[PDB]
């Protein structure tokens, strides 16, 4: 009924930190300091000391995955695990093992590595010595890091992703509060976006440098949600504008064009808070776009005028200009508090084959969370997740749109293969094809599993 | 009867680590440490711990200059002095302070600081660690305290320069023996000399984002001897060819032009010895040349055929294409080995003006070494050094012709204003326009000094 293109992925995503668990791990990352700092912050006080145990179970783990159907799994490497030194970027032995055997597992299991360096990972050390993404040495130690793991693992792995969503990493540490060291402040915030941009740049031309076979792409992973007018009134116009070039060309543009987007750079201009950037940095950016493109999405955005003038005598914030709405009629996850919107899964489709030129991309992200999986158990213990399958066919349905149309979309990556940590939500929600019983780490293939499976066998459902 | 154009520079040239002494430096550089454990390597056993004593007499000694008619001075700040922490380029404040009792004194005399950010002297620590020049990451931190002395002192300073003769660095450390650590390895002195030129470009780009006025210039000194072929057959061209690409195209191609010479870089690559490069590196080369050039010059270089054929069995070395020529008839300085022959002078101002745009340069250095200059005190305790005056007559003549030819030459340095540290030949050939008892520190203008001020006064001679 819905059918998708010979050779598509189908694929799923976690990270290292929320899988791994710390075992043996030579540095802490800010959630590992945080954590140990304050379980408070923590839902039911579940760390990410343990997480899904795959430090110690990573060869049944993705056994189990592949059963699910996964064929191309994603997650990340740990810089905290990975690196001995980081000013030298020398190895530690065990995590370089650890990451070999990973690796190594998942071809013996018939998985494609999808591998990603960053994922809101950044050790703490260098926050504490030199406030981290703000420095541009830091930046630095990052593209030594990434040799590394190049040099390591270029033989086997072909598909490489500089970092997942580093607006996730602006906004948690710089702006909101979501993430340890839970700074506020806008200009701040502007440094570090521009910062983890030339990061990115930097360590895509390290790659094309070290990268021997065409097969050998390197790309980043955004969140590509759309900003959506809460009205034609032309003050919500205007703040949907701005919040579209905020939270998407940001990154987007950079990472694909080149350059920043020229109306932001005004923007930011004239209030005062544009970020440091060399000649010989932007050059850099425009030298060294991504290969590809991964595209994460689970609910819409909207946005509205804001309450006061944005002259008003108040601290700099992106948030000046733009606001929240919540829209009367809305199709809702309840309990997580999210609107489901699938055809934003089409839109974002489309602006990437007229404004970004059709680039390969894939969606790297895409799934539903749900609380308290044991209400939906039967009676061999498989969780009855048809909501998920639910979810799934009403995005790949318009996805597929996506793909008709034009779309030079080629994967699509369930978040998350197993049940991993949501960083302060924990284990609150699961999002997993397969249950993770964390009080003893057993995991168990859910209802969807076997959907997930067979829709790749039959390439549509 | 010889003048010059209206507003002519008359300066004199040294270094800090043949001036200044050893006081209270934080760190040894290279030849601080080749002294400090081998002083038998060094004439009358004198090394640079003290110098010509300018650590602690440079206002005094700054006076006698502007005795002489030093207009302009051109002198270096010592890496190793400057420098807390080298990762960091955080800042000793004993450094800071005394450069800036330099700098300010200069201007309280009546003297034009130019000054060079390097000469000869690396850091030691930074060689055991990383190899030093060897080292891409020597390069940015050697950019990092580049920025440091622009911030500090760009206020006062408008004439920079990133480094002095280059290749003497990558002559001296890794071909022949002249400088500690003594390495005698073709394919390093290769990488090395890249890296130079990349650390100067880069140090190009970072004075050009923070100068903040049209009268602050950066440039490189280059010695510009031609490579004279001894005979007009074949053979001799062929090696003159070569040894010209090689001592000057190398470095003043990248300055000037933004590339290396691509007959150059033909050879280096069909005789596997080419430096390791990146795309992005030879942007910021092609980026930033200098906005001026400095050239020194004492004698001429004549060159002829090698003994034997460049396809013999022997390590790599620049020499496998050019061999020294002693020109039968030549007129020599005995005591120091060298011809004199200020035509060269006259050539290298058409080079100039004919092969690269004319842009602005000085003759910075320009002099003669004597021995022993005791044998000619007189009643006064005054070098009666009437030779050193025929000297310059002779070398200021030739220049005039390549003026009055329309070469920009802008300006003439002698080497040197004081007596100075030369090196393991330390104090045994005589420069300055002012002599020095090293015993005493007793410093005393010559004959040549109030010459050099008349020269100035009548802007000719």
């Amino acid at each position: 009924m819905v059918e998708f293109p010979e050779g598509f992925v189908w694929g799923a995503a976690t990270s290292g930190p929320q899988t791994e668990g710390n075992f043996h791990k030579q540095h802490q990352n800010v959630f590992d300091y945080w954590f140990a700092t304050e379980p408070e912050q923590f839902d039911a006080g579940v760390g990410p000391d343990t997480a899904s145990n795959f430090y110690n179970d990573y060869d049944h783990d993705l056994a189990l995955m592949a059963q699910a159907g996964v064929q191309g799994l994603r997650t990340s490497i740990q810089w905290t695990r990975l690196i001995d030194d980081f000013e030298t970027a020398s190895l530690n032995a065990d995590g370089v093992a650890f990451y070999n055997h990973v690796i190594d597992s998942m071809l013996a299991h018939h998985i494609t590595p999808y591998i990603n360096l960053h994922h809101f990972d950044l050790p703490v050390a260098l926050y504490d010595k030199y406030h981290g993404w703000e420095s541009k040495h830091v930046v630095e130690l990052f593209v030594k890091f990434a040799e590394q793991c190049f040099k390591l693992f270029g033989d086997r792995v072909d598909h490489w992703y500089t970092f997942n969503e580093p607006k996730v990493v602006v906004d948690g540490q710089y702006l909101y509060g979501w993430h340890y060291p839970q700074v506020i402040n806008g200009p701040k915030a502007v440094q570090v976006a521009y910062n983890m941009n030339l990061a990115s740049a930097k360590t895509v031309a390290r790659f094309h440098e070290l990268c021997v076979r065409p097969e050998q792409q390197i790309g980043i992973i955004l969140n590509l949600t759309p900003a959506y007018a809460a009205s034609d009134d032309p003050a919500d116009l205007a703040a949907a504008e701005f919040a579209e070039l905020w939270s998407n060309n940001l990154f987007l543009d950079p990472a694909v064009l080149g350059h920043f987007p020229e109306k932001l750079v005004e923007r930011l201009t004239m209030d005062g808070v544009l970020w440091d950037a060399t000649p010989t940095e932007l050059a850099i950016i425009a030298a060294n776009p991504v290969d590809c493109l991964g595209v994460n999405y689970y609910h819409p955005f909207r946005v509205q005028r804001p309450d006061i003038s944005p002259k008003s005598l108040q601290p700099w914030m992106p948030d000046i200009y733009f606001k929240e709405y919540d829209m009367p009629g809305r199709m809702m996850n309840v309990d997580r508090g999210w609107e489901i919107y699938p055809q934003a899964m089409t839109d974002i489709a489309r602006n990437i084959q007229k404004n970004y030129g059709n680039i390969p991309w894939m969606i790297s992200e895409n799934g539903m969370g749900v609380a308290g999986e044991e209400r939906f158990l039967d009676k061999q213990g498989v969780v009855q997740d048809d909501y998920r399958i639910d979810f799934m066919k009403e995005h790949l349905t318009a996805l597929a749109k996506g793909i008709a149309a034009g779309s030079n979309c080629q994967g699509y990556f369930v978040w998350s293969g197993i049940d991993c940590w949501s960083w302060n939500h924990a284990y609150h929600n699961r999002y997993g094809l397969i249950r993770n019983d964390i009080h003893t780490q057993t995991k168990t293939l859910k209802k969807s599993a076997k959907w997930f499976a067979e829709l790749g066998e039959r390439n549509g459902f």
